[PDB]
């Protein structure tokens, strides 16, 4: 097997650990010794770091991030020497990898070291690239970041060389179960350059970690679990931090009638391995069409009997050790609690060493296809028709990376855009490259990390526009209106009465009766909910369809401009001309961009290229501010719409007319039923069922109520967005991408 | 059939046709019939025009231009309402097509008029986006315009609705033969909005065209035979004028062993109409595999025997009326002087019409495969294996479009980009959108018409820069050199003696002799050639690899700084720090750009989507200014090769040393052999070959000699570039788009 010689060198030299803080080691503090999980022996002594660490880490970041964010030229020296430092120390990376984690030394030196030194290659060039291409951006600040125990170097290479390139600087704090690559790349951090404060590594359990994701920081970045992620966006809820969540979601292996059936087992086999904690991975939830489903499983079987089990630093050993005696236990107490299909192992688990297994036979509906996937196993079940294998590939509360197998052009291509993935493999899995973003939707978190995609996240605008304040309502006398001018709510296409019955009086600011405003409940959100649940049609319309829809809304609110200025300054005392020329701007910037936010093909060097596509974020829930009653509505409506998105508005609670006499516009345009909604009414009623809601795949709160709002939308870890917001200023590029997500497709090319 | 009814209402209401000038509509002048090839009835009086009425046109266009280009949302609303023009008249633009042209009604009404309408609807978000999207670009000014008699109405959308997009103005011709859709075109602008001369229409034959060519415009775009398009590359040489050409070259139609044979037969004959003319198209060079190509015939032919051939006006028919007599006897005589292969004719040729006819059992180096094809008349030969059929596809001297039929996902994809062509489609032909660009590569031309990468050829940079003043070489006294300072040329990876012998001397500012520098020859450039062409591999490298090398050279170059500063300074007088810093800089920059110039994801609304791909240029000739002895060279090279080009730069005539210098940061860095070729010496004797050199790709002259170098270009039709170039200033994203080429892959989606 492998020389780990020097790796012991280097631990004995750098004896008990402290932390890496202000570019110096500080003092051994509170140690606890960290094992090799192959042998049992105490590698080193490692400490548990203290509050006044995190305190300390946080403001070395702080103090040199403006020195660090001024020079982007600099930054890409320094990337750049970190890339070569890794490149040269390759084989030491990879020996205490290998040591600290328990994984065979050949994945450590063929997958894990190279793909961390191209990231930081890769990534160089965009801090040089950053002030020219990237002039309206700027650095986000402080990050700090947590990462899991299944890939310690390349998860610290994918959060530290984007926040770095884009001029952040870092407080990072490996898994507790492997700190010493990290505690190695904190090491060679002098040598690349990096200047004193811009990397702090600090060690700790998860009470570290908390400690990181609540301290003074301008983002957190977090690869864990699914309820962790949880937990730190409730931490997180109101701080104006950003926030990035990779979390769980083992991925779905399809394999149609027509794969390439050799090839699709050894991918399987080769990914057994692999496909352990939270990462971007496919394979453990194995789709076989039915009609080869027997001879697929049997070739897998003889195939994963050839997986070698063993002492990792034997280059020819493909299944490893496991990471630490709580995951040995995971994996057997839930091969314990399972009893549905039939269970093949390789061999018979021994210290250390769980042998691969397949659990097959299972049935699409059974929850052992649904639940979280502990260890080195594979559990299987059958498909008739393609669309049958999308089903089934959906049906979970997962949306990270997925595998499709079939030699036809056609299958392949179409079954990839239909599943629910951020990163869909065509004939290959577990793909990965520094260009190439990759992330989750629905419960495996959001975000991106790699590629341009995934550079907006360390940023924030250079210029920084302010939400407007909230305005009062304006009160009157209370007189009854022998008029009919009570105003309904938009659902579904159709005018319908509140479900509590409930308006209000809208005065002028002289307390003149102007008319009356519904006040939607929850029961008129759930309708608006399933009217957009019944226009999942438009989610895949095409983009010149959309844009016509647009512009018969922007002509056909044209058509009643004045009509529009006069409503507005009614309720405001101030001319509505130049708000409803803005908001007819907008409706046509939408309109123009509906068929033009371009996907981006991606070289890598790997087989073929990579297909980073735009597609909608599905159902939004979005709260108006006051301010602006026909322009906010407006702008957020429409970027929102032109992406394939369905929304649901709560208008300006102040100032409501404006956009319910819009409802006439939406119905002279032919605006499809359910891809519209309007509420009014109060927002303190709204804004938290919103939030909540299940079945909303984002909610935009521009109105207030930012904390309650990310807190709820911890439930089903849909995207929000709080603002800043100001209506009077253009913001339809960056409201496209908060209404799509990147789904990247490795398709073959020659 | 259908009637003609108010197309006929519309002639003679329109009587003998002036010219669209400036808003209005001039006096009938010299008048010649145009006549319905279908009945050979005349249909209307059009005028040839006069160098006056152009005088007046470009006039009018100039006038205009300013306040069209001042407002993007202005322009927006008036293409808008074209395509709704376009919209509403649909069926009389159709019927006026299939009078004046000949081709079927359903071809008119299904395919021209819809896609003349989606292009101006697609390129009014262009008008709307182009301030905030575009912001360091400006309008052009005035545009001359021609087009072929093929797609009369199409042909004319793809030219103006992108010049107005981007703030132009136009004066365009159609061809003699069909001018009636463009004067309904005309007859619409007022009522569209169009301003008073932002849209001018003039007719004539050749002779016009040749005026507006030479016309006081910015920009001259035409589509049409190759041959017209050499002399207006010729006689636009030296004028400074933005030069666009589509030209010939129908495309070859590869059918692979698995193909899905009955739809590609059911492609190819649905397109043996549509393949006339200068047209982006695929099937008239029929590549079938030969297991395959015995049965695919059969079915082929008896396909051929169900076209409809007949009076256009009846929706049934599939072919129409040759468009002119002229036309018809081109084919006839085409095929009375060929006597390979076998011919078969479905009906005997009579009147107007010619028969679909289909010649095979060519041989793959058989000439018909590569000469001008005329008519509704395809050629077949057969290949073995998926090489030799790129082989044959890519063995003429056009690229324009391509089809490659094969239900295999890898095979498909893996030969699309081994063609050489602007545009390959899978599983289809004759495939196009709004969005997605299509143009030529080799004599089929330069530029591309669609999407975001039509505009930039519209445009010119916000802020303009010019190339610096030529610097005379000093002179010096004369006196002998004892030691050896001779530098010699670089080529192929080595250095190499100057095939002239002559060298030479190079003298400081006050005369102090510094060393000498080798004069290159016409031979030399040929050796780099070579060169160039055993080096063809690094045009499929990675972008990973190719950023590797440039990392190199820019650390190279920064360990020998002070020595290239203490160079410049004995060459110039100046202090060279600034320049070496900058030259660094650029080689990291194009390092950086090396993995990161992502193509274009296009959503159609049509099957699947269109991938608009980057690849090289190919081999680049080079010529440096005097000015940045450094500077200049690296900024040029960099981002070339960055690109995956092969180039032969001729250093700074004035000031050599520099270029011979990085003679060795080349061989240090690894660059490959033939990758980076350096000649020295007067551009005088290298700009004409080079831009003449019938194996180069591109010419960049940023010396001088632009009409010398614009004019030898048209041999081969490179593509040209001469400028402006400032060292001092970075355009490194703008040499990125000179390098590069876009190649749009249509394939299945989801």
């Amino acid at each position: 097997p492998e020389s780990a010689k020097e790796a012991y060198a280097w631990l004995a030299e750098k004896g008990d650990f402290g932390h890496f803080i202000g570019g110096a080691w500080t003092a051994p503090g509170d140690l606890f010794a960290t094992v090799n999980p192959a042998t049992g022996q105490t590698l080193a002594q490692v400490s548990q770091a203290t509050q006044a660490d995190v305190d300390a880490a946080v403001k070395a970041a702080r103090k040199a991030q403006p020195a660090w964010a001024k020079d982007g030229a600099a930054r890409a020296r320094v990337l750049y020497a970190l890339a070569r430092l890794l490149q040269k120390h390759a084989r030491l990376f990879a020996v205490l990898e290998t040591l600290d984690n328990g994984k065979p030394i050949r994945e450590a030196r063929d997958i894990d070291v190279p793909l961390a030194q191209r990231h930081f290659y890769h990534h160089a060039g965009y801090a040089q690239l950053m002030g020219t291409e990237m002039p309206d951006r700027a650095p986000l600040g402080v990050c700090g970041q947590v990462i899991p125990w299944n890939f310690p170097l390349l998860m610290l290479a994918w959060k530290i060389a984007p926040a770095l390139a884009m001029g952040n600087t870092v407080v990072l704090k490996p898994a507790e179960w492997t700190p010493l690559t990290a505690l190695l790349f904190a090491d060679i951090c002098g040598q690349a350059g990096v200047p004193a404060g811009v990397v702090n590594i600090v060690t700790g359990d998860g009470a570290v970690g908390e400690m990181i994701v609540t301290a003074q920081v301008d983002k957190v970045a977090f690869t864990g679990s699914t309820a962790v992620g949880r937990r730190i966006r409730e931490a997180t809820a109101g701080t104006g931090k950003a926030l990035s969540l990779e979390l769980g979601g083992k991925g779905p292996y399809v394999v149609c009638d027509d794969a390439d059936i050799d090839s699709a087992v050894e991918g399987l086999v080769d990914a057994i391995w692999f496909n352990q904690g939270q990462v971007c991975c496919a394979g453990s939830r194995l789709l076989v069409q039915e009609g080869i489903a027997d001879v697929f499983h049997a070739k897998l079987r003889a195939r994963m009997d050839s997986l070698r089990i063993g002492d990792p630093l034997d280059k020819c050993i493909d299944i490893g050790a496991m990471v630490h005696p709580d995951q040995l236990a995971r994996v057997r107490d839930m091969v314990a609690a399972n009893t549905d299909g039939e269970v093949y192992q390789t061999a018979v688990p021994a210290g250390c060493y769980y042998p691969p297994t397949l659990i097959s036979g299972l049935a699409p509906a059974s929850p052992l296809m649904q639940q979280e996937i502990f260890g080195p196993v594979l559990v299987s079940t059958t498909f008739r028709t393609p669309a049958e294998a999308v089903e089934i590939a959906n049906n979970t509360a997962y949306g990270l990376a997925a595998s499709v197998w079939s030699e036809n052009v056609n299958l392949a291509l179409d079954l990839a855009p239909k599943l629910v993935a951020g990163i869909v493999w065509i004939n290959g899995t577990n793909m990965m490259d520094a260009a190439a973003p990759f992330g989750g939707v629905r419960e495996s978190g959001f975000g991106r990390e790699g590629g341009w995609e995934g550079l907006a996240g360390y940023t924030r605008p250079a210029i920084a526009t302010k939400s407007p304040a909230a305005v009062a309502a304006y009160t009157g006398d209370g007189a009854a209106d022998g008029l009919d001018r009570t105003a309904k709510l938009y659902i579904g296409g159709k005018q319908t009465r509140p479900d509590g019955g409930y308006s209000r009086a809208v005065y002028g600011p002289k307390g003149k009766l102007l008319g009356h405003a519904s006040l939607s409940n929850r029961k008129d959100l759930r309708n608006a909910v399933e009217a957009m649940n019944a226009a999942s049609g438009w989610s895949r319309t095409t983009g010149h369809l959309r844009a016509q829809i647009l512009y018969f809304i922007g002509e056909n609110l044209s058509a009643r401009a004045d009509e529009f200025a006069n409503r507005i300054k009614d309720m405001t005392g101030k001319d509505g001309k130049a708000e409803v020329a803005a908001s007819i701007d907008r409706l046509f910037s939408a309109a123009a961009w509906a068929d033009k936010y371009d996907g981006q093909v991606k070289g890598v060097p790997l087989r073929g290229v990579a297909l980073a596509m735009k597609e909608p974020v599905g159902k939004i829930g979005i709260l108006c501010p006051d301010a602006a009653p026909l322009l906010g509505l407006v702008s957020l409506m429409a970027p929102a719409i032109a992406m394939g998105n369905r929304v649901t508005l709560a208008a300006s609670e102040a100032f409501p007319l404006a956009a319910t006499d819009f409802y006439q516009v939406l119905d002279t345009s032919d605006v499809p039923a359910g891809v519209v909604n309007i509420l009014t009414g109060a927002h303190a009623d709204l804004a938290e069922p919103m939030a909540r809601h299940l079945d909303l795949d984002a909610v935009w709160g521009l109105s207030g109520h930012a904390q309650v709002i990310e807190a709820a939308s911890a439930g089903n870890l849909k995207r929000s967005w709080t603002g800043p917001f100001d209506p009077a200023h253009d913001h339809t590029r960056d409201i496209l991408s908060h209404a799509t997500e990147v789904k990247t497709i490795w398709v073959p090319y020659g």
